[PDB]
RNA sequence: UUUAAAAAUUUUAAAAUAAUU
RNA sequence: AUAUAUAUAUAUUAAUAUAUAUAUAU
RNA sequence: AUAUAUAUAUAUAAAAUUAUUUUAAUAUAUAUAUAU
């Protein structure tokens, strides 16, 4: 038998990870008959072969492979070096080769200029000697056919796909498996009657993007002849822990209005890739739930779910939904009822944009729940780590509040430029009519005045504020539009974000804000008009990274020794220059065997000017604030491998638990240095 | 009966000088 | 005695900054 | 923890349009002619 899965299957590691409990199969037992297959090199060959050929030809060829039929290529050097190898060590010559050619190669002459051997080599071709010879222009369908029928195939090129490539001659003449009745691996085929494909995982959620292309192309042409089997059917047929790889499903639920004992389904939705660990933690299963529980504010485990995922779309009309944040009708979600779970798979929580250790700027619209998400995020501290303290995050209003006329006060006086308004309430009435969605022309006349305030005041103030903030440690900073972080030249990762709710209603729900609620809302419209359209991309994309890796590591280092499983890596200054103390800058947490490996890495080729001060901090541990400015290069994440759970924010500060006296401050030209205990 | 029209192609890849965006 | 071209032959392949180790002194 | 001398290694400076000038021995030896 043979089964194909949407994932890169390997015979070494895929047994360790399993992949079958991954996709949701109950293979767990003394099964030892589901033998995997090596498709790493096959994916690499597919990528290399799409470079020259066409995707349709390559995929429609590779689909007709009999993966349970062992075979192999072996490439020949070109004709010249081939003949050189025929000559030297001549007792390997196939008998097809011409009698004259063999009789002339068996001679010990220099072969400098043999008048007849030159002709005999000119009229010699490789294709006649070795029978199955693929081509330099094979037009690959015969490649897969010849791999299907036979044991060895002879190529004169490297662009081949289907099996491994073996060398024919020694390296000089070139330039620079048992079955188990339940074989599995990627790349479905239709070679036999027993090839099956495991359904249950959507096509748009496949993460590899080459397996994804292969599946799309094969499933749009061979839909009616493929054998689909779900994870339950596969289960019935059968019957250095990596962090940042989490299992995700999505929840199927509908809205219910249980008034006076009469159930009434109202709407059906899909939560779109909440991670499985959070559903396990919160104890979510098939039952009814109330998602407010008091005073019309969400119960906040529901808020955590909605903020840890992508967004929910209606199942009737396949479009996004954006559930209502208020508690006023027409639409109010007060009671839901989860009904099932569909496609499960792993994803890489580490975004590709994040490779170096640097600050993070998360742009959100105005009316989002930034305050409540901060209140909910500052509490988590898994292994005594405090993954996101409240002091490491920069509020969105801070850069505008630090001005003599603050920014919002500066824009409140904008009604003087209009032809005639005479008051802020008349401005809010002249802009949007008797609901939101203001008049676009009037909003444009207002934006032409709002813009110079944002380009001439806010940008110059922010260009200094973000520098001052970057000096004193990594911080997670928010904003109301990417243009704020782009005009003011912001350093760090620029993550746009978005929330699954209607943010414009929060601007009416919240009361005690400067100016009327209508003014806050018009201000949000102006920021949204100053936005430079680009994909906001689902706020949960960040919170999933923030939370998920720690929960997994808590299973591995839940009970080990804190001294043996810990570390900290900061800027070092020698015991002199007191006219040793290091600023932390990072706090690693990982098993002992990886701390041993991190203990020996360089960590010293990274420099920065640390400027210690003499100011005291109200916090308990007696410590003095400091600063630091990296010079040359930034710490890449590869050093802190995928097996440790580090922190993303940190303040710069030094503790002084010896001879308490703060003298004069200074700059010292620190050097990075690993700092753990004995372990 | 002897003479003659002859091809005006490119975008010419790099290295130095000068002018410009 | 010098050089140029003619035929052949032969060999042949073409500023600043930083890091590391040695030594001497503190 | 540092200073000086030494040795080794590394990083840094672009694209386009226009016009002009230069890019088939490397060397020697024998036989031929010529010039100084
Ligand atoms: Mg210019």
């Amino acid at each position: 038998a043979y089964i194909a899965v949407p994932a890169v299957v390997d015979s070494r590691s895929s047994e360790a990870i399993g992949l079958l409990e991954s996709f949701g199969v109950d293979a767990g037992s003394d099964a030892n008959d589901v033998s995997y297959q090596d498709h790493d090199y096959v994916v690499d060959q597919l990528q290399y072969m799409l470079d020259g050929y066409e995707a349709g030809d390559v995929i429609d060829a590779l689909v007709y492979r009999n993966w349970l039929h062992h075979s192999v290529y072996c490439l020949l050097p070109p004709k010249s070096q081939l003949l050189e190898y025929w000559k030297s060590n001549p007792s390997v010559i196939p008998d097809n080769v011409d009698r004259r050619l063999r009789k002339r190669l068996m001679l010990k002459k220099d072969l400098r200029k043999d008048d007849e051997y030159n002709q005999l080599a000119r009229a010699f071709k490789i294709s006649d000697v070795y029978a199955p010879l693929i081509s330099s222009t094979t037009s690959p369908m015969t490649m897969i056919q010849n791999l299907n029928q036979g044991e060895i195939v002879y190529t004169t090129t490297d662009r081949v796909i289907g099996a491994r490539v073996l060398l024919y001659a020694p390296r000089k003449y070139y330039a620079s498996v048992p079955h188990s009745r339940f074989n599995v691996g990627t790349f479905p085929s239709i070679a036999t009657p027993k090839c099956s494909v495991m359904s249950g995982v959507d096509i748009e959620s496949i993460p590899n993007e080459f397996i994804k292309l292969f599946y799309q192309r094969v499933k749009s042409i061979h839909a009616n002849i493929l054998n689909d089997i779900s994870p339950q059917i596969v289960s019935d047929m059968i019957n250095h822990v990596d962090v940042y790889r989490v299992d995700v499903v999505n929840v199927l639920f509908e809205v219910v209005d249980v008034a006076d004992g009469l159930r009434s389904v109202s709407r059906k939705l899909i939560m779109h890739t909440v991670p499985v660990c959070i559903l396990e933690l919160l104890g979510i299963e098939i039952a009814d739930y109330c998602i407010r529980q008091e005073d019309g504010m969400f119960t906040d485990w529901f808020l955590l779910l909605t903020m840890l995922s992508d967004g929910l779309t209606d199942r009737r009309t396949h479009c996004q939904y954006l559930i209502n944040p208020s508690s006023m009708p027409p639409d109010v979600i007060l009671n839901i009822s989860i009904t099932g779970f569909i496609n499960r798979h792993t994803i890489d929580v580490m975004p590709d944009v994040y490779d170096f250790i640097k600050p993070i700027g998360a742009v959100l619209p105005k009316g989002s729940f930034k305050s409540t998400i901060m209140r909910v995020l500052d509490s988590i501290s898994v292994l005594g780590v405090k993954i996101m303290p409240r002091a490491h995050v920069v509020d969105s209003d801070e850069v505008g509040e630090q001005m003599e006329p603050t920014f919002e006060h500066a824009v409140m006086e904008i009604y003087k430029g209009i032809a005639g308004v005479d008051s802020l309430d008349d401005l809010t009435k002249w802009v949007l009519n008797s609901d939101l969605v203001p008049h676009d022309d009037r909003l444009g006349q207002l934006f032409q005045a709002f813009l110079p305030l944002a380009k001439d005041l806010l940008a110059p103030m922010a260009r200094q504020f973000y520098d001052n903030s970057m000096s004193e440690g990594r911080l997670l900073t928010f904003a109301h539009a990417d243009s704020e972080l782009l005009n003011a030249n912001y350093f760090g990762h620029l993550l746009r974000l978005k929330i699954p709710y209607i943010t414009e209603v929060n601007l009416m729900i919240r009361k005690n804000r400067e100016g009327g609620e209508l003014f806050q809302l018009v201000l949000s419209y102006l920021y949204k008009m100053y936005a430079t359209s680009a994909q906001p991309k689902w706020f949960g994309s960040l919170l999933r990274l923030l939370i998920c890796p720690w929960l997994h590591m808590e299973k591995l280092i839940g009970e080990a020794d804190p001294a043996s499983t810990s570390a900290e890596i900061g800027w070092h200054v020698p015991r002199e220059q007191l006219m040793d103390g290091f600023i932390p800058y990072v706090s690693i947490r990982a098993p002992r065997l990886v701390i041993e490996e991190l203990m020996e890495k360089n960590w010293g080729q990274y420099h920065a000017q640390v400027i210690v001060t003499d100011q005291l901090v109200v916090g308990e541990p007696r410590r003095v604030s400091a600063k630091a400015v990296i010079k040359g290069n930034h710490l890449p994440v590869k050093l802190i491998s995928r097996f440790a759970c580090f922190t993303l924010t940190s303040k710069y500060e030094m503790r002084l638990p010896c001879g308490h006296s703060t003298g004069r401050g200074a700059a010292y030209n620190a050097r990075l240095a690993f700092r753990s205990d004995l372990a």
